[PDB]
Formats: structure tokens, sequence, C-alpha cells
């Protein structure tokens, strides 16, 4: 009912609360402690916080001791990504309570154990696309990829209950495009940087976009949170 769900991100590098400038590594500016940052946001009224290990996600060693801290600091809902690519780092990560977990690079280069976990899971699976036209991307070692729409119907039909949806050429025109190839609730993540912005992605909730993740604003004073909970119904 008009509401866009709003995911606040603490995005962790190195032990620090880091800015992912675009699909990238190596680009980050530091914004201090996690566990703070991530306090701030419950403080100031969050319903979720999206967290993610981009240690582990880009390969170079991991934060899930931190991260583990974080999630049990917050007494509110908790998306955790980064990295999730077997059962121990799926399990580690459910073990935190979380609400739901990302796996992005996993449904890409194992399906057959995205489709088992999916089985297994429910919702608390959500599956993230990276686009960059019609063509997936990933995190790997070795440069995967896939058809979005290909993709979209393997998973729709293994029961996927979320997709986390990422520009990685807000592109409302690619939300849309996802909102048209399934029924199961799609959350934006990146592109935004206003207000503005906001209320562009509450516009297409009757489409099927059930929320908005948001990082680089919040943390460059863009708006406030209590601002964005506003804005967003």
């Amino acid at each position: 009912m008009s509401k866009l769900e709003l995911l606040p991100a603490v995005d962790v590098r190195d032990g620090q609360a880091v800015r992912l400038v675009h699909g990238e590594s190596g680009t980050e500016t530091s914004y201090g402690s996690p566990l703070e940052a991530a306090l701030a946001w419950q403080r100031s009224g969050a319903e979720w916080l999206h967290l993610v290990d981009l240690d582990a996600a880009f390969g170079t060693g991991d934060n899930r001791a931190l991260i583990a801290e974080v999630a049990q600091a917050m007494d509110i809902k908790v998306e955790l990504s980064g990295g999730i690519r077997d059962d121990d780092t799926l399990a580690a990560a459910l073990a935190t309570g979380c609400t739901r977990v990302n796996l992005g690079t996993a449904a890409l280069e194992t399906p057959e154990w995205v489709a088992k976990v999916i089985a297994e899971h429910g919702d608390k699976i959500a599956v993230g696309l990276d686009v960059r036209g019609t063509t997936l991307r990933g995190n790997g070692w070795t440069r995967d990829g896939g058809d979005l729409y290909e993709t979209l119907d393997r998973l729709n039909k293994e029961g996927c209950a979320r997709y986390v949806v990422t520009d990685i050429a807000p592109n409302l025109e690619l939300l849309k495009n996802v909102c048209a190839a399934t029924d199961r609730p799609v959350v934006a993540s990146g592109g935004v940087s206003s207000l503005d912005d906001l209320r562009a992605i509450a516009g297409l909730v009757p489409a099927g976009v059930e929320g908005a993740i948001v990082g680089k604003a919040l943390y460059a004073k863009a708006f406030t949170l209590e601002e964005a909970l506003e804005a967003t119904s």
C-alpha cells in the first residue's frame, strides 16, 4: 500500500563502513565503525539494516565476526549479504538471526546450490541481480555471466522469493523490466542520491518494487533517515 521499505546499507571492508563507488573495488571512502553506523540508522528509526561483507564479496578475506557483532546489536530486521556462496558461510549468516540473506555470485556460479538453499530456507533467501543491459555479473575470481531473463525464469520456477536488483552499467526502466518478468518482490539497490530518487522508486511499488537499499546518500548527508522515512510513505 504505497509504502516503500527502506534498507540503510552498512558495507564492511577491512573492519570499516565504506563507500563502494559503482560496481567496483578499492574506491572505498571509509565512514568509520560499522557498528556505530548501524546503531545510528536504528536510533533514527530504520526498520531494516542491509549489512554487507565486501571482503568476502571480493575474495580479500572476511569480516564475519564483526558482521555477527553488528547483527547481534540490532533490534530491527537485518538483511545480510557478501560472499555467501556455500553451506558454511550460509550457516553462519543465518545463525546471526538475520531476516534474510542475499546470494549473488552463487546464483551464477552454482545454480543448483542456490536452488537447494531456496528450497530449504524459503524467504530467508533473496537473490541479487547485477545487470549490465541484459547480462548478469558476479564477483567471482573468474568473470561469470548469465542472461537476465533466463536467470529470472530459472529462479522464478525455483520458488525464489525476492530479487535485489542493481544497475551495473536509479535505473527505473531496469526495475520495471524486472517487475514485468516476475511475481516476486523486487528490492532496488543503488543510485539513490536524493529524495527525488526515492519517490521515483516508490512510484514503482504497484509494479512490484518492495523496497530500496540506500547507502551513499545517508553517509554523505544528502538527506536524514527521518526525511527518507517520511518520503517513502
